[PDB]
């Protein structure tokens, strides 16, 4: 199916990015390196500066392959309560809270100390991380059992990238059930809008 | 019946910020001490750190402020369009969008060199300015024309007002217009669910 250098970089990189979810799960992002990470992957420095490029290019590069992954587990849920715009979204948004939450990096930003990069990553140049988590999102939306036009499933999509991106730094209040509303939000905008 | 050392702080508070409102005019929020302004705003450095006591005491004030002077152009303009909600909910998001961008502070966020602290405080820490703008945009969809079951004004609210933190925090990457996107996806859920 596909060649060396292809298969080969992307064994690489989920092998290093899967090495710094090991590191940062008993220890916290200004802890851990590049020499670090670099150890625990089984790799030199100077490979991880060629594929990611910096400890930033890690960093970013942790993120984007996040966001992927986290997109993707909505197919899972939508496949699951076909016909029912509700609870497909229900289980999608409980899922994400979930999910994102369990996450290294996340419980990194949220609880460990006053990260300048870290913030400048889910801030300043958040440029990367959105566009990439919207196309990635707006299929679900576009191509399944919910019908949705184009340009409507984008703006619904690139919506609530920017919410989770938003509930990821300030996660839900345990007092209300926030992936409630979200779904009773956005069901009005799928029925109104599909084919 | 305001009792006197009550309304004189109220009074007080409104002093300072509108000297750093005015400070940011020629400078950035890196430059701005307490006693930094508390020389143009007519005031004794120990008096100003009893108010708020940080930097970022006294910014993290200018910005739930922010919150409300922008909270509350939406019943006027929610009012200015009756019978109507996206253009309504479109002209409202208008105004917060230009606004938002005209005001000093948030020209410090955007252009102003790396404050790692204004970060803090717009996604992580964000956590009080939400929660604030949160109530306090709700009504507006509740003792308007938009007749708003009361808990749906929250399930409104807690995100109209997170989806906007995030073009601050998170400045639009693309040319696409986002108030005109958003008005969007809120109207079929009004349309729905008002009374
Ligand atoms: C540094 C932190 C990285 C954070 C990355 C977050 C990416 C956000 C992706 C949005 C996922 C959308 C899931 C909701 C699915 C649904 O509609 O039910
Ligand atoms: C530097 C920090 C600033 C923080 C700014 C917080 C903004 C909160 C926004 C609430 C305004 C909602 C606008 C609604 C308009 C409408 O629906 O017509």
């Amino acid at each position: 199916r596909i060649p060396y250098a292809e298969a080969s970089r992307a064994l690489l990189r989920d092998s290093v990015l899967d090495a710094m979810r090991d590191l940062l799960l008993t220890r916290d992002w200004s802890a851990i390196t590049l020499s670090d990470v670099a150890r625990a992957a089984g790799i030199s420095r100077q490979t991880i500066y060629n594929e990611f490029g910096s400890r930033q290019g890690l960093a970013q590069g942790y993120a984007l392959r996040l966001a992927d992954r986290l997109v993707d587990n909505v197919h899972a849920s939508l496949d699951a309560n076909v016909g029912n715009f509700y609870e497909a979204f229900l289980q999608g948004f409980r899922s994400f809270f979930a999910e994102s939450a369990a996450d290294p990096l996340v419980i990194s930003l949220l609880t460990g100390v006053a990260k300048p990069d870290l913030l400048q990553l889910i801030t300043t140049d958040s440029a990367p991380i959105i566009t990439r988590a919207s196309a990635r999102l707006a299929p679900a939306f576009t191509d399944t059992w919910v019908a949705t036009t184009d340009n409507d499933a984008n703006v619904l999509s690139r919506a609530i990238v920017r919410l989770c991106l938003s509930y990821v730094s300030m996660p839900p209040e345990a007092d209300h059930d926030v992936a409630a509303d979200l779904a009773r939000l956005i069901t009005p905008f799928a029925e109104r809008h599909g084919v």
